[PDB]
Parts: structure tokens; sequence; C-alpha cells
């Protein structure tokens, strides 16, 4: 009754809370881990953001949700640069492999990409990017504070090209509210958003293992 942004927040609350409270992310943010574990996180993130951004490109090209799917949000190329700094060479590209959790997540993104499934893609976009815009400074700050990570290796969290960030998040939520969705597409979107948090929790679980 209060618009899609509010409903997404409320519908995904249980899954979001489960993901935010994983042991791996909890130890990472409290300073118990190290730049190594942060680097492993960012390597798995590079795999699933590469897949997410293929799916966003296909959806944007179909004409669905275009103003929401701002290409300034793309993280994959920035993440690779970060991983070039963190690993000290481009060695990582040919070494990293998807964890099982990341295989399932990437598979789902690739299904969404090739189905060109606009409402599913919007769900995954909200769960990753709005997250990144919202709590991302807190993650970048803890990485600098606990681990000494250089801010030039935290480009993923900087969002180059956005000046006023609170404004941008506000407009992102209004763009969600303004999306034209059938009841069926809206249900599909809400369910996919919860699945997105579930995938992310399992990514942190596999990292912890
Ligand atoms: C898989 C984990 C995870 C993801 C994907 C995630 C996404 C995510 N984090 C959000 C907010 C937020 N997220 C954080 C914080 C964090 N977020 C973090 O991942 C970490 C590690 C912190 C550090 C405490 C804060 C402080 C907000 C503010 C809430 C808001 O603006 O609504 C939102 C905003 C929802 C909305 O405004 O309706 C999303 C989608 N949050 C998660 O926890």
């Amino acid at each position: 009754t209060a618009g899609l942004a509010v409903e997404l927040k409320q519908s995904t609350a249980q899954a979001h809370e489960k993901a935010e409270h994983s042991t791996f992310m909890s130890d990472l943010l409290k300073g118990r881990l190290g730049v190594a574990e942060f680097t492993r996180l960012q390597e798995q993130a590079w795999l699933f953001y590469t897949a997410l951004e293929q799916a966003v490109d296909a959806v944007r090209a179909s004409g669905f949700a275009e103003s929401l799917l701002d290409p300034a949000l793309n993280r994959a190329e920035v993440l690779a640069r970060d991983l070039d700094k963190l690993n000290g060479s481009s060695e990582w590209r040919s070494r990293i492999t998807a964890s099982p959790a990341v295989i399932d997540y990437v598979n789902r993104l690739e299904e969404i990409r090739d189905n060109v499934d606009g409402p599913a893609l919007v769900a995954h976009h909200y769960v990753r990017y709005l997250g990144d815009l919202s709590g991302g400074q807190v993650i970048a700050r803890m990485m600098q504070r606990h681990y000494g990570v250089d801010p030039e290796a935290l480009g993923f969290y900087h969002f180059e090209g956005i000046a006023k960030l609170k404004v941008y998040k506000d407009e992102y939520r209004e763009k969600l509210n303004n999306l034209e969705l059938s009841d069926e597409q809206r249900e599909h979107l809400l369910k996919e958003a919860t699945d997105a948090f579930v995938f992310n929790h399992q990514v942190f679980a596999d990292l912890g293992k």
C-alpha cells in the first residue's frame, strides 16, 4: 500500500537479516579477518557482478527500467582494478574459481539475462546496488580501519560519477515506485529479491568454510 520500495524492504527483511548476520561478514567487519579474506570476497563478487551486469545490459537493452539501470553503477571493471591492487598482479583472473554458492547465483543471473526477465533483474539490482550505495561506505571504512586496505583498492565502494549520494538513493527508490508492473510481475520481483539475499548469504557461508 506504500509503494514498491517500502514493500521490497519489508518483504526481504528476514532474508536480508539472515545475510547481514553471517559469520564471515560479521568477523570481516569486526576486524577478525584480514585483507586476504576481503580479497577472496571481492574475487567472488567480481564473478557474480560480471554475471549481474550482463543481465542488467540485456534488460536495459530491452527497454525495461532504463532510468533505474544506470550504467554508472557497474562494478565489474572497478572491482577488477581493485583486485589488481589487492593481489599485486592480474594473476587472479586465471586462478579464481566460483564457489558453489556463486555457481548457483551466476546460473540464476544467466537465466535472467537470457530470459531478459526485467522484473527478476530489478530485484537482483536492488539487492546488490542499493546495498552497495547504502552500507558500502561502512564496509569501506572498516576495511581501511581494521586492515589498512588502501582506498585506491576500495574503488568498488566509491561510486565514481555520483556526487550527492543520499539524493541518488532517494531517486532510485522513486524509480522503483514508478515501475509499471502487473501483480504477477510484482510478485515475481518480490520473490526474486528474497532469493537474491538467500544467494548472498550462501556466498558468505561458503567464504566462511
Ligand atoms: C548480503 C548482505 C547484505 C546485502 C546484500 C544488503 C543489501 C542492502 N543493505 C541495505 C541497507 C543498509 N545496509 C547497511 C549495512 C550493511 N550492509 C552490509 O552488507 C554490511 C556488511 C553492513 C554493515 C553494518 C545499513 C547501515 C543500511 C541502512 C538501511 C537503509 O538505508 O534502509 C539495503 C537497503 C534496503 C532498503 O532501503 O529498502 C539493501 C538492499 N544488506 C546486507 O546486509
